[PDB]
């Protein structure tokens, strides 16, 4: 049929602080909440006390704990930690019914990494080898899982909006998590989950750049990132185009920088004045592409605020980047995304749980005749 009921709704989170899954490590197993991250490729867990950790990995208590007698250091855009390598038996209570020996980094030192009141104490790097620390020699979690178990080389994510929730379906595709068709873009290279963007529209108006601008110096699908991050030039034209489309209301300058909340009486958010955003992505067929479309409900992240109800408050969740395009949680929150590693591709369908209104919905449409798409990549 297509129903993975044990794995539906296995993710949780706070807004702006990421999506996490419940995992266990060791013997006897220790329950820990682990961040689901397609932008990195290292499994790592808090193994010591910290001001923002409620619990941590007590490796001396694990009878199956192995020491790799080695060190590991991982930097991110947000934060960095260093830890002691080693292995232990790992399992996901609301995942596939398996236990696997895998690589673990026990975090001893970390800087601006563990978030206050996040409720997660580690991270699952789901991206490929080519970017693992200390190097490509370290086999990542999902590669271990497929080695030691019969589970298909494939996971899907449904990240829902709004504490948030979602579904990581390991080893398959759940039919209840989308509507309409799955459209596939090729993973251009197995390191990040790198895709190619061939065109951008705001309310159907072409942003009109050379397409290389959209993929400078890469475009990636990153569950571990909150915002839709765009290259400086692309960001500045989108904001200009979005400012124009929303011009019946003016907002403070700081709002467009992510520095300031905008607010409306409850239920009166004027979604319809804000534009739709379309990203055309390279297809499987030659000279073909499809487009995904998100709503202001995806790129205006809601913020609870400290004064009263009676106002619904939001943050602009599109930000500037220097490392390329990052299709983070604001993009992924409109779609069921299928990381089809077995067939070097990434699937997009309309999410069955996405936030929208009566009059507009997130969309995934195709095909479109689009030429010289290979040219859009960086080299
Ligand atoms: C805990 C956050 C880890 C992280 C940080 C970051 O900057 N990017 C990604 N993909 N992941």
């Amino acid at each position: 049929t297509g129903s993975f009921v044990e794995m539906v709704d296995n993710l949780r989170g706070k807004s702006g602080q990421g999506y996490y899954v419940e995992m266990t490590v060791g013997s006897p197993p220790q329950t820990l909440n682990i961040l689901v991250d397609t932008g990195s490729s290292n499994f790592a867990v808090g193994a010591a006390p910290h001001p923002f950790l409620h619990r941590y990995y007590q490796r001396q208590l694990s009878s199956t704990y192995r020491d790799l007698r080695k060190g590991v250091y991982v930097p991110y855009t947000q934060g960095k930690w260093e830890g002691e390598l080693g292995t232990d038996l790992v399992s996901i209570p609301h995942g596939p019914n398996v236990t696997v020996r895998a690589n673990i980094a026990a975090i001893t030192e970390s800087d601006k990494f563990f978030i206050n009141g996040s409720n997660w104490e580690g991270i699952l790097g789901l991206a490929y080898a080519e970017i693992a620390r200390p190097d490509d020699s370290l086999e990542p979690f999902f590669d271990s899982l497929v080695k030691q178990t019969h589970v298909p080389n494939l996971f899907s994510l449904q990240l829902c909006g709004a504490s948030v929730g979602g579904s990581m379906i390991i080893g398959g595709i759940d039919h209840s998590l989308y509507t309409g068709s799955l459209w596939y873009t090729p993973i251009r290279r197995e390191w990040y989950y790198e895709v190619i963007i061939v065109r951008v529209e705001i309310n159907g108006q072409d942003l009109k750049m050379d397409c290389k601008e959209y993929n400078y110096d890469k475009s990636i699908v990153d569950s571990g990132t909150t915002n839709l991050r765009l290259p400086k030039k692309v960001f500045e034209a989108a904001v200009k185009s979005i400012k124009a489309a929303s011009s019946t209301e003016k907002f403070p300058d700081g709002f467009w920088l992510g520095e300031q909340l905008v607010c409306w009486q409850a239920g009166t958010t004027p979604w319809n004045i804000f534009p739709v955003i379309s990203l055309y992505l390279m297809g499987e067929v030659t000279n073909q592409s499809f487009r995904i479309t998100i709503l202001p409900q995806q790129y205006l992240r809601p913020v609870e605020d400290v004064a009263t109800s009676q106002d619904d408050c939001y943050k602009f969740a599109i930000s500037q980047s220097s490392t390329g395009t990052v299709m983070g949680a604001v993009i992924m929150e409109g779609f069921y995304v299928v990381f089809d590693r077995a067939r070097k591709r990434i699937g997009f369908a309309v999410s069955a749980c996405h936030v929208h209104d009566e009059f507009r919905t997130a969309a995934v449409e195709g095909p479109f005749v689009t030429l010289d798409m290979e040219d859009c990549g960086y080299n």
